[PDB]
């Protein structure tokens, strides 16, 4: 049982209409149908559409000054017309010993071509409703123990989308189910943007699930895809004060970390080559257990002699105890399974989340229960464990 | 003439090493021989943990992680003081003449 | 006097700065000849524990964050060897009755 | 029969290997290679000089 | 207008070629233009309202 | 430029009928540009001779 | 896409009108230049209001 593995969890009650949410797990249950663990797997694009690139790292080079004295009007250089360049228009206080024929304001003029570093672009990517897929999983919640890294051979992936349909999934030996999700009561994509850095960064996340306003209010150099020069690339500049024909040009130097102290409280998201995921959001999603069929009803009881706790009874940290019993045939069997309270002598309470649980050659020892509040005893065939259930 | 360094700062970490250790509920702390190692910074904290997260028992268990850390080449900011026992101040003076 | 790199082209060789400012700089640091850093947790995050992962974050060069708060700052010059304040004075008294 | 043992407590320490370090009222802060080792007690302090 | 949702409410649910059948298809569909499709096959129509 | 005589080696040419769905038109170095012209909302056929 | 963004600027001296710059009848001015040169170029075009 995947949800096992997860903290969070939840519980339902022939179509049934769930959430299911990234970072979040549903065992579906009804009466004579095996339970099933249903998740929201993935939300993704492939290459969604980028917005504007920001530098984060102005390169300065092919600086330019020219001035002229206190009365010959304004200085000028042809790079105040010549695009990728960031300019200042100053006063310098000029005189004799500046060698001008007069004392007072010279006009001053500096210029520079101010590129972007090589990888320093923070890039902004945004999702299309008609692109992104949703990936929903579901497995049948039979009595076989996988760990996280191990897949239920019964591991069955549907992938939605605003052209996908109600899709019908062969659970193996456990019939059909039948699955509808609404993409479209899913994630408001408009109010996101993939806030990408380097990729190659080994020791940063690959992207950030920023908002949409943040991203255009950034205070950097930028422009949109495939352009050849920065928009306000003064913000990445300083000027000097001038001194006599002189003004220095300071490059205002790497805003990466800047940007990284900003995107806190701040989701990360995923970057899988070619394919963007979200790491948050949810769908409405509905699901029909109409062709779902109980495996080996038919079978007879295990011997109640030949049991062994390969996992004894255990609490899941949800309100239900887990356990793995080894029989020692091959036999298929349905397992003699019940837990009795200290209160009512035989009466039968012990509620399977794994429902008729079932022995098969290489599989079915692990169960799952819920059980009333105070001391039990758990039995399956001869064996036997007292359980204490918390209230 | 040369004034005293004082504190370095480093503006950017190269980091490298990192190494976890982490242990089921019951077990109680974790451990690196990294934690009692020179320039390396190091977190200990609880991860959820249970069967199939390849443990025993459902409930957190420590974790720590530790990451080398060294200063990244020539991202210092040094700063310097300055002595009045070797200080220099420097007065200039020049005769008004017509020249 | 605070000084980064002195081989950058496009900034300040120095900046005149004030001894409390220095010391509440929050960067990693240490002394002149010390060999490893003081609060190098101050350039590293750490990702929220998953199972057997807590993630090493690089939280990237600070130099833009400084240059940020020394914007304005009076500059100082380095010759070489010899460090020069660009603002500050002295009190003189100058003999004219040999004039 | 053996139930599992949890935190171990030392009654009596054995010290071996003392060193000092010092330096000069401006020189910043004095320092040793074990304070950077695993099984030592170290104190940092202040001295008239 | 919403580019991709499938509009094609079939009266001949599930269609289905088979030797020598099944060809035929009929549906209803929601007033003003729109394109049918039957894989790389495609027609536009104007639906009256 | 060319004249109205002249043709322009980018002109490039789209022919929607009803069997036409959104068709692409490659601009030489320029890259790709897309078209849907939505036959059954032009000209009003029934009205015409 | 943009062809030939990543070009060099002209010879801003090598310029001559092939077709003075004169009113299109819409609310544009058309012109052409013939360019002395053999390169690929971006074109050095800018107007200044007086
Ligand atoms: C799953 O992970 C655990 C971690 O301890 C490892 O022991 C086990 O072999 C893994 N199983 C496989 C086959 O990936
Ligand atoms: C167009 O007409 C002009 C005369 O007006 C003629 O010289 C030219 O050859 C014609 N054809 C083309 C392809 O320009």
């Amino acid at each position: 049982s995947r949800c096992t593995h997860l903290e969070n969890r939840d519980f339902v009650t022939t179509r049934v209409t769930l959430v299911l949410e990234l970072g979040g797990c549903v065992t579906i249950t009804a009466e004579g149908k095996p339970s099933m663990d249903v998740w929201l797997d993935s939300i993704y694009q492939e290459n969604p559409a980028k917005t504007r690139e920001y530098c984060l790292h102005a390169k300065l080079s092919d600086t330019k000054v020219a001035a002229r004295c206190p009365t010959m009007g304004p200085a000028t250089l042809a790079e105040e017309h010549q695009s990728g360049t960031v300019c200042k228009r100053d006063q310098s206080d000029r005189g004799w010993g500046n060698h001008c024929g007069l004392f007072g304001k010279g006009s001053i003029v500096t210029c520079v071509k101010a590129s972007c570093e090589a990888k320093k672009k923070a890039t902004g990517h945004v999702y299309d409703a008609n692109k992104i897929v949703y990936t929903v999983k579901v497995e049948p919640h039979t009595g076989d123990y996988v760990a996280a890294n191990e897949t239920h051979s019964g591991r069955k992936t549907a992938s939605f989308t605003v052209s996908s349909e109600k899709t019908i999934l062969t659970m193996g030996d456990y019939g059909d189910v039948s699955l509808l999700c609404r993409v479209a009561s899913g994630v408001d994509l408009a109010q996101t943007v993939i806030l990408e850095l380097d990729k190659t960064s080994e020791h940063l996340p690959t992207a950030w699930q920023v908002h949409r306003d943040w991203f255009n209010d950034l205070a950097l150099p930028w422009k949109h895809e495939g352009a050849q020069n920065w928009n306000n690339a003064e913000r990445l500049v300083e000027f000097g004060a001038p001194h006599a024909v002189k003004m220095d040009v300071y490059n205002l130097g790497d805003h990466t970390g800047v940007l990284l102290k900003s995107l806190a409280g701040v989701p990360v998201a995923h970057i899988d080559g070619t394919k963007y995921h979200l790491k948050s959001g949810h769908v409405t999603c509905e699901v029909g257990l109409e062709k779902l069929k109980m495996k080996g009803l038919t079978y007879t009881m295990c011997d109640k002699t030949k049991f062994t706790w390969k996992r004894i009874p255990t609490d899941s940290g949800h309100d239900t105890v887990v356990m793995e019993v080894a029989f020692s045939g091959t036999k298929p069997c349905r397992i003699p399974v019940r837990a009795v309270a200290h209160g009512s002598p035989d009466v039968n309470v012990a509620m399977l989340i794994t429902p008729n649980p079932i022995i098969e050659n290489n599989g079915g020892g692990f169960i799952e229960m819920q059980l009333p509040p105070g001391d039990n005893i758990i039995y399956v065939g001869e064996l036997s464990h007292q359980w204490f259930q918390k209230g």
